[PDB]
Parts: C-alpha cells; sequence; structure tokens
C-alpha cells in the first residue's frame, strides 16, 4: 500500500504524542512547496503572454502566509528579508522556522533546477519570540528537509529518526514515499566546487581536487558535476555520493552560503543520512548564531570523502 | 496577441509556400514533447506506487509512434536504436529525422534537468530511403532543436530565419513564443567542462582552462559551470553566453556525443544563434559522417571564447 | 487566510480531541477523491489511443485501498459489492464506510456530472467485525458527505457541527473551503424529479407536481431540472434550494436509491443544512436497516418545499 | 496510429487545398477552448482565496483576443456583446464567427456542466464587413460545434463531411478524436424539455409529452431528463438519442434559445449527425437572420421523434 506525506506526517506525529502542532506546520509547508512548483513550472504563463481577458517575491509571500495561518508558528527567518518576521500573537505557535523560499534564483533564466530549504527550530526561552530565538545551533534542529524543481519536483524530509524522499504527483497533488530511511554512500566518486576560483581556494581544498584529477594510486579520478544550485548539487550528493564544497576564499572570506537557511538544513539532512558536513575546522551544527544572515563555509557529503579532505587540513595546520 | 507554437509554425509553412508536410511533422514534435515533458514530471506516478493496487524506452516509443503518425518521414534515426527506422511506404513523407528521446538518463535518478534533441533532414535523392538517407552534414540540416525538461519546459527551435524559444504551458497545453530570433552573446564569463578529466586532456584545453582560472591580463576569472546533461549545458550556454567542450580523451578518442542527434542539432542551433561549433579543427557542420552513431569533439558557445580556445589550438598545431 | 480541506480536517480533530483516527481517515478519502476527479477527467486517455510507447472498477478499486491503508477502517459497503468487505486484523481501525465510488455512471458516455458519496459509521457493537455493523440508522452517523464531478470538482463534507464545501484546485491539488456552514434556502423554486414514470406516480406526488406547474393561487409555476444524476440533482437542490424527488413506483415500489450509500449520506447533508429528508412516510435517517444493499423511497429539499408535499402525503390517508 | 484535433484540421485543410486561413483559426478555436476549460475546473482559485496575500468575462476575451489573433476574421459575433465586433483591417481575415463563449453560465454556482458553442460562416460579399454579414442563414454555415465542459472536456466538430468527438487530454493538453463520423439515432428514448412552463405550452407540445409519459400503443414511456444547460442537453441527444425542446411560451412567443450563436451550430451539428433541427414550422437552418440577437423556438433530436411531433404540429395546424 502506498504512504503519502500527509498521511506518513500524522502517523508520525500520532507515534510521538504531539499536540498536532507540529503536524499542522509540516502539513502546511507541503501546500506551499506544491503551489511553488506550480509556479515554478510555468502554469499560466500564457496569461503574462496576453491570452486576454517576481517568482522569489512570490515565493516568499506563499511560505509566509501559508506558515503564519498554520497557527504553529512564532518566528520566521527568510533568505529575503532583512529581519526576522515575529508573528501575531493571534497566531503564535511554538515553532521557529529559517527558509531559503526559492534558491539558486539566478538560474531561474537558464531553467536550472532549482529550490526551497527549511530547518524548523523549537523555541526554547519563552520570552517574547524574538530573533535570538532563531540563533540556535542547528544541532537543535527539530525537523528540515528541501524541494528540490528538477526533472520532477521531490521533497527530502529530515527529522531524527531518518531521511525520507517524496515524489510529488502532480496529477493529483500527493507527494508518494519513494525512498525510505536514506542513507549516503561511504564513499563517492563526483566532487562538485565552482573551480573558476582556483586561484583563491587554500592550500587543503587545492591538494584535495588535485587528489581528485590525478589519484597518487592511479585509480579513476572522480567525476565532477557543478549545477550551481545548491539544492540541486546536494541533492545529487545525497543520492548518488560524493562530495560538495563552497569552501572560503577571497570574494567569501566566510563562504558564501548562509548558515541558518542553506547550510544547518543541508547539513542536518546530510548527517541523518549517514554523511559528514564541516566547516574545514568545524561541524557545521555545532556552530552558534550571532547573525541571522550569517555565511559560513561548508563541505558535505559521503563520510570518506570529507573525511579525506578532513585529514588533509589538518596537514596544513 | 500571443503566439503559439501552433500559430508560429503554421504561419512558418505558409510563407514558405510548404505543401503542410513539414508543418505536420513539427507538429507532431510538439505533441511528442508534451507527453515527455508530462512522463518527466512524474504525473502519475501514484499508481507505479499502488494508490489502486523505463523513462527512456517510454519517450523512445512517444516520439517514433507520433513522428510515424505524421506521414512526412520516411527515415528515423534514435540514439536507443542500433539501426535507423524505415518508415512504412503507407506512412512515408520525405522527411529524416535525428534524435535522442531522453538525453542525460543517468542524471533521472538525481532528476537532473533532462532534454529531446532533433535535428530535421530532407531526403535528398530518389531511390529506397535507408540509413545512408541521414548520412548527411549537419550543414543540410532544414530545422533542428530541442525541448529541455528544467524547471519549466522550454522548446527551442532553429531554422533558416533563425531561433526561437517557446516555453511550454503545462495549464494549457500550449508552447508561448518567448524569446524571438535569440542571438548568443559575443563574449560570455563562464566555461563548462567536466574537469575530472584534467589528466586525459590535450595541451591546448589545458591551457585554455588555465587561463580561464589565472587569467594572464589580470582580468576576472571565469565561474564555472557543468551540469552533466549536454541539453542543460548548452542551453545555459545559449542564454546565458560562455562556452561548453567535450573534447575527446581516454573515454574514446574521438569525443563523446554522437554526431547525428547531439552534437549537429547543438551546432545547428548555436550558428544561427550567431555562436560557433567545432571539433578544435573543423566546424561540426561540415563533418561528413561515415556512421550513425558516430561521435564527434564539439566545443560551442560564444563566438569569442571559441576563437580563443581556437587559437590556442593554432598555437599547439 | 486561505483554509484547506487538510487543515481544516486536523483543526477539527484536534478541538474534538480524537486520537487522530478519524482525522487520517478523512486524509485518506480526500486522496481518493482527487485521483477519482483525475481519472474521470480522462488524464492520460491519449495512451488509450495509441500515443504508443473500467472508470467504477478503478474507482471502487481507489476507495477500497486508500480507505484500507488509512488503518482507521473495520468494515467497507460499496454500491459495487454484493457483501460487506471486512478489513484485515492488521489494518482495523474502528470505522465503517458505506459508500458508492462513482454515482451516475450510466451517464459517463455523454459527460453528465457525476460524483462520489460516502457515509462513515463507528462500529458500536465490539464483536469480530460484520456486515451488521453497517445495518445502522443514518442517524447514527459521524460524518458524511459526497465529491461532485461537474464543471468544477467539489467536496461537500457534513459533520454534527455543520456543512462545508470545498472546491479542488487542480493546479496543487487542494480542497480550498469555498462555503462555510451551509444553510438551504428554506423554500425553493425548482422541482426535481424524472416526470417520464408519471403513469406510475401514487396521487401525493401526483398532485404535487400539477400544484408546481399549476399554482392555485397564480404565482410562477417551478423551474423543472432533472440531470439525471442524483449527487448533481442534490448539489444544486442544497446550494439553490428546491425539492428534489425520487418516490417509489412500479418498476421500483420501494425506490430506487439505495440507503446506505446514496440516501443516509444525502438526507446527512440535507438535515444538518437546515433541510428535511423523507420518504414520504417517515424519515430516511430513523430507518433501521436489514440490508446492506436496501432501497428506499427518497423526497429532500428546502424545508417548506418537502412539509407541503409531507401535508399533501397525510392528506391521501 | 492517433489523431489528434492539430493533426486532423490540417490534414483536412490539406485535402480542400484551403490557404490555411480556416485551419489558423479552428487552430485558434481550439486553444480558447482549452484555456476557457481549465479556468472552468478552477485551477488556480487557492489564490483567489488568498494563499500567497466574471467567468463569463474571462471566456468572452480569450475566444474574442484568440480569434483576432489568429487574422482569419473580420466579424465577430458574441452573445455577451451588444454589438458585432469588426476587426481590426490589420487582422482582419474572411471569416465570420458568431459564438457564446460560455453558455449555462448561471449554472456556474451550482457547477453544472457548461459549454461553449460557434458557428463559422464565410464573409459573403466585397463591401466593408459589418454586421450584416453575420446574418446568415445557417444553412451558410462553412463549420459549427461547440466544446462542453462537462465530466470531461470535449470539443464536437461538424464540417460539410460530417460530425467527429475529440476528447480533451488535460495531461498533455491535447483533444483526440474518439468518435468519427457521428450520427444519431432514429428514435431515442428521452424527451427534454423543462416542463415548469407547462400552463404555457402550445397544443402540440402538450400532446407529445403526453404521448411520451402515456403512450397510445402501450409501449414504455420515455425517460426525462433536463439538465437545463443546451450544450450538455444537446450533447445527450446526439450521443444517447432522443429530442430536445425548447419552444416558445410567456418567456417571448419568440423562444429563448438565441439563433446565431446557439440555435444554428446546434441545428447543424444536428443535420451533420442524421437529425433534425425545427422552429415546429420552418427548419432553423432555413430561417433568415433579422437580429443578431432574434431568438427562435427549436426541437432536435433524432428525425423519428422530431417528425413524430412535427406531424402532432399538423394535426393542429
Ligand atoms: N508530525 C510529527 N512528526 C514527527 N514528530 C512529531 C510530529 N508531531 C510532533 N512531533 C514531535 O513532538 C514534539 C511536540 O509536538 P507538538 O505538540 O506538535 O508541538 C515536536 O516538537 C516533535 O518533537
Ligand atoms: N512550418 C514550416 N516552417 C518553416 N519552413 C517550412 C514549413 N513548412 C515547409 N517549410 C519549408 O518548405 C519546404 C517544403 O515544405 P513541405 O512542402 O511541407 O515539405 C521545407 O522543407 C522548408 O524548407
Ligand atoms: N477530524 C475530525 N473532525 C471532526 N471530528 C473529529 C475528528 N477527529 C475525531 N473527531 C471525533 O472524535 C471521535 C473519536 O476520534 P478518533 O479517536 O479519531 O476515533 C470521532 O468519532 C469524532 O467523533
Ligand atoms: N482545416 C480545414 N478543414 C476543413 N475545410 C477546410 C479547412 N481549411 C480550409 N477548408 C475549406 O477550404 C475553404 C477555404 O479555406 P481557406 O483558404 O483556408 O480560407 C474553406 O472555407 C473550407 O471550405
Ligand atoms: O540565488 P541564491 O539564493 O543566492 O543561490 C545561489 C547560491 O550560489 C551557490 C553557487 O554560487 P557560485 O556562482 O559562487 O558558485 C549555490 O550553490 C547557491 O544556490
Ligand atoms: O543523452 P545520453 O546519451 O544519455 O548522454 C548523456 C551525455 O553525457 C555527457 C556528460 O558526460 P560526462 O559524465 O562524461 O561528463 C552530457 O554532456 C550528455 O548529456
Ligand atoms: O449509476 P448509478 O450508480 O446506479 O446512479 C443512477 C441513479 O439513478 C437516478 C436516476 O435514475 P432514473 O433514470 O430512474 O431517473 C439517479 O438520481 C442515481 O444517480
Ligand atoms: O448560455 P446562456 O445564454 O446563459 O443561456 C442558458 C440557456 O438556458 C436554457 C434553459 O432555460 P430554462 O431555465 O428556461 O429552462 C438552456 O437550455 C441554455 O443553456
Ligand atoms: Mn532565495
Ligand atoms: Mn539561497
Ligand atoms: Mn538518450
Ligand atoms: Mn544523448
Ligand atoms: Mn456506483
Ligand atoms: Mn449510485
Ligand atoms: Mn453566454
Ligand atoms: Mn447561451
Amino acid at each position: 500500500n502506498i504512504v503519502t506525506l500527509t498521511r506518513f506526517v500524522m502517523e508520525q506525529g500520532r507515534k510521538a504524542r504531539g499536540t498536532g502542532e507540529m503536524t499542522q506546520l509540516l502539513n502546511s509547508l507541503c501546500t506551499a512547496v506544491k503551489a511553488i512548483s506550480t509556479a515554478v513550472r510555468k502554469a499560466g504563463i500564457a496569461h503574462l503572454y496576453g491570452i486576454a481577458g517576481k517568482l522569489d517575491v512570490l515565493s516568499n509571500d506563499l511560505v509566509i502566509n501559508v506558515l503564519k495561518s498554520s497557527f504553529a508558528t512564532c518566528v520566521l527567518v527568510t533568505e529575503e528579508d532583512k529581519n526576522a518576521i515575529i508573528v501575531e500573537p493571534e497566531k503564535r505557535g511554538k515553532y521557529v522556522v529559517c527558509f531559503d523560499p526559492l534558491d539558486g534564483s539566478s538560474n531561474i533564466d537558464c531553467l536550472v533546477s532549482i529550490g526551497t530549504i527549511f530547518g524548523i527550530y523549537r523555541k526554547n526561552s519563552t520570552d517574547e519570540p524574538s530573533e535570538k530565538d532563531a540563533l540556535q545551533p542547528g544541532r537543535n534542529l527539530v525537523a528540515a528537509g528541501y524541494a528540490l524543481y528538477g526533472s520532477a519536483t521531490m521533497l527530502v524530509l529530515a527529522m531524527v529518526n531518518g531521511v525520507n524522499c517524496f515524489m510529488l504527483d502532480p496529477a493529483i497533488g500527493e507527494f508518494i514515499l519513494v525512498d525510505r530511511n536514506v542513507k549516503i554512500k561511504k564513499k563517492g566518486s563526483i566532487y562538485s566546487i565552482n573551480e573558476g576560483y582556483a586561484k583563491e581556494f587554500d592550500p587543503a581544498i587545492t591538494e584535495y581536487i588535485q587528489r581528485k584529477k590525478f589519484p597518487p594510486d592511479n585509480s579513476a579520478p572522480y567525476g565532477a558535476r557543478y549545477v550551481g544550485s545548491m539544492v540541486a548539487d546536494v541533492h545529487r550528493t545525497l543520492v548518488y555520493g560524493g562530495i560538495f564544497m563552497y569552501p572560503a576564499n577571497k570574494k567569501s572570506p566566510k563562504g558564501k552560503l548562509r548558515l541558518l537557511y542553506e547550510c544547518n538544513p543541508m547539513a542536518y539532512v546530510m548527517e541523518k543520512a549517514g554523511g559528514l558536513a564541516t566547516t574545514g575546522k568545524e561541524a557545521v551544527l555545532d556552530i552558534v548564531p550571532t547573525d541571522i544572515h550569517q555565511r559560513a563555509p561548508i563541505i558535505l557529503g559521503s563520510p570518506e570523502d570529507v573525511t579525506e579532505l578532513l585529514e588533509i587540513y589538518q596537514k596544513h595546520a
């Protein structure tokens, strides 16, 4: 028998004996992702083209409104907003959601895969809700995941007991569990980084890449892929294995990727799947935020590949 | 005042005083592509998962039957078929069609952007049609193009008069003309190649790559992108500018990409767009095929970038 | 802020402090209706028509499998099955569902509106579940409603606190609450019956109809409508007002419509909306079943119209 | 070996050595109907309901702009417009098109089946186009038909060679030919009329109705059906057989149905299908219009049923 995301979430919330506050939140997210998927695939575009009678601003408004109406949140952090968003008391819930409504928005014009990233924290210090409430290490995540709008739409949800992937059936608007308890390969054979910044890479990265192209033991070099869309690159890593890197350089001394809504959620997903997610010096999830839009270096993927690179880092210390 | 593919193809058939056989063909292509797009986004997967108690193969069948049902074709060449398909004399038309029904199939599991590529030739001769009718240099192409199933489904059609882009509106099942008479940029800022093969590159490629990462005139380096699906990489090249490369290496000293249904259509779109497509030695469209599944090295993109690499190819000539 | 069926159901289940067993059941139904709607609108028909590579049997299999997997039911009664269906212990829940998967199936060939009807009972006598468990008067319904596949798809759900209508947005696969706490007009102006059986009508009906066409006080006669699909006729009644009748005659001495899955659910819906639902002699909901496929005469609609007819019945007694 | 509307219309244009102007027109109609169908099934309603913070009018605009964008029309007559629409000489073609963009609009709130009706005339004359160009008897129709938005969306197209039915596959946005060269039954078993007007009927209608309920030769009575939407009632008549009637009464001694865009197209489809369409006195197609919004009585359906009533009309002549 088939398993939909709606059934799964509910069953899990029943086992966890929750009051159903999180369940509603996860039901709101799902509805939000289906709506973004539809707009991304361009339904109704003929109307812009005069059969007479913006995509990340819309996506932002969809996540915000749908999360608010779930009555399960109190603090919202969007890549698109400068400050955290405090929900009105009338709609307050106990959850804090950090999300990137549409990641890889430069790529929209080229029809490159894009996605939505989200991380959910439980408000802990019960004071008037505020920004500080979102400043929690990723180790404190109740749930995280992402929706990828690629050749098909997929939702990857990670929670304490594992990672699960749901495929969207757009004919009936239901996500079907297609992969249960996902685990990443120990060792991969694809590395993914923008080599256009080779001139600014630290020595460890430099040595790593060279080791991938020209392996000491004459083995096969790793294949290279770099879609340029984090959700897409990270999704291929999780599913196929390998390592993804966006280390610090010059144009980004602390990395380009934001911690709250890009790095933490993917680090969480990777960890539950049996992979590693480091900064080069430290685990991404243990970092204590100081700014909601903070950036952080990130290297994630199969444990052996990440370990190997980490060995090289120590070597240059 | 909206232009749909169906309206466009008809007007063009009228201006060219065609008998309507090529229009019927292009209409059948539009229909096959809409059908493939739908199976790619997974409409109906719930049934596979028992809601009531391959893709590469389905795509081939869709194109083949839809094309045959057009009564405008005599010879069909597919990446999936060892031998060329000769049409039943009952449905035999005068067009030769070369296609790759689903390119990037290995990427399906990762949900990377995939696509369909086709090149149309007019049967030149008067004897029984045969494989030999497809063996024409790409310079003889009547029409060529591709459909990209990415975040949105797009059809790019190139003919003598130029290149046009049609976005699929999945709500009404109609391709809408969104970019007319497209021209690639003279010079881009992105290079695209699988650097996992560095060990295998000839000295000209190696030096070019080096010039892009460490510019000798101290100009900003190029960004790197390599989705891993030709249609996706080329489509980004066409719209954003830059260069795409898949030169020869241990993986066949002859290149990986197939000439008839991958390189030619793309070389044809590029040239019509004001760009270049070369093997490093000769222009792709001028190669006289000798085998329907003949591979060939290819470099395409903005003219200035392609000419720069051609010069390096000279310097090592 | 918008309200989806998924949110609404959950919120209601939280207020009712249910263990979430019914909530899952209602979530399963919703998924089932979206799947039937898609098949009814003919998605994928091109495949039957050879773009190379039953509707009530399918609908039946969809309801059954989806209800079973909800783990919330123990007894299923379908118009399509001779005997009640006893769920395996592994999947048992406390609910009994009586449904007509696709009503108005003759009408399929003519594209006439069709629908799904369902009534839900709570297993009371806790013995090994069986048919007798379904033999409960409709007054014992926990929930009932229907999905109408007309110009648009709608789900009408009735429960103890009222009637609510949800419109299906097929772009995102979500039912949106569009009408809250529905109440029928006191008096209507449309009567609906198959006058083709005039020769077999009892005197009361005969007098009623004649009173509608030739009103004693020279008022405007009632308009007449008779789609021939109960869900469609009953839905226009509920929404617009009036009276619907399928009384006993000769070819059907006890009426044609079945009590468990056609009469009870619509009587329940009508009652919560402030309308009446009689047999001519008695209220439909108070009848105690003796057979699962039992038939029963039915007259329902606005209270004044039904009362008026009931007065006439008493008159001929 | 599947036939899509687009393929069919093209082949027919080719067999008739058309210049392709009528084909462009029929293609624009197919596109408008797909667009209307989508707005009817409510795709996107979630937006109306604030998911991110008329129908009659939208339908008119869709048909009007899509038709004008065809460059095959000079005069457009719509039920919604007081005056005929004269096309800008820049887009002026030679076709006159009469349509009711959304028939049964009052039924929208009840979700009853609704439809689009059109009749196409060839402008016969050489002076400035005007309203007067639409005033041709229906016998002069080049093409006529309708789209029914019911449980599935169907397009019925009638031309000189016959009547064909195309079912819309909303998954790929393509009409598929499912019923070829349709012929109505000689005699049916269903009559369709609004008996709420009994008080107003002329003696011929009254007697006929009486013959159907109480057959003088003791044969089975006719079943009654009256959805209340012409396209729905007529479409059922065409496919299942029988008779449909909307004679004159207090509601205009001239009938309710409009001649140019409701009666003629339907009379034309019926006649091409081997049936009859009469006002009781004359055939509908032979009436010479005098006003674009001229109403006319109509009776159509199986020939034997229509001839029986015509005889009664004689008996009271
Ligand atoms: N849908 C669910 N899936 C997984 N865990 C859940 C679910 N619902 C609740 N829980 C867990 O129970 C806690 C409290 O639930 P709640 O009352 O809904 O806020 C959450 O923070 C989770 O830790
Ligand atoms: N739809 C069309 N678009 C562009 N060119 C066309 C079209 N139809 C025909 N032509 C051209 O006219 C030639 C003959 O058309 P045909 O008679 O249909 O085989 C083609 O090979 C093209 O060169
Ligand atoms: N989704 C809901 N909507 C309305 N009432 C509910 C809901 N869930 C539970 N209830 C009520 O609570 C009872 C027991 O709930 P349950 O434990 O889910 O079986 C049901 O039989 C209803 O009476
Ligand atoms: N697609 C078509 N289907 C059927 N008949 C057509 C078609 N196109 C043209 N014809 C016929 O040929 C005539 C002239 O066509 P046209 O030159 O396109 O205006 C029409 O008025 C019809 O009588
Ligand atoms: O548009 P966003 O939200 O800023 O995302 C762009 C990000 O940019 C990274 C790649 O940027 P580079 O061009 O520097 O490689 C990705 O992996 C992220 O998706
Ligand atoms: O379409 P195909 O026949 O399945 O081939 C996939 C191709 O493979 C190339 C990538 O190959 P590498 O892994 O060798 O870079 C792409 O650029 C093309 O999409
Ligand atoms: O196909 P079903 O499930 O038997 O439904 C037909 C029923 O039949 C009634 C009308 O039948 P008559 O032809 O006797 O009026 C409706 O109101 C019901 O929908
Ligand atoms: O399409 P319109 O202009 O809105 O008219 C609706 C029509 O109205 C007739 C029904 O009228 P009565 O209520 O008078 O039977 C139908 O048969 C037609 O669909
Ligand atoms: Mn963003
Ligand atoms: Mn981002
Ligand atoms: Mn292929
Ligand atoms: Mn290929
Ligand atoms: Mn049934
Ligand atoms: Mn039934
Ligand atoms: Mn109208
Ligand atoms: Mn009308």
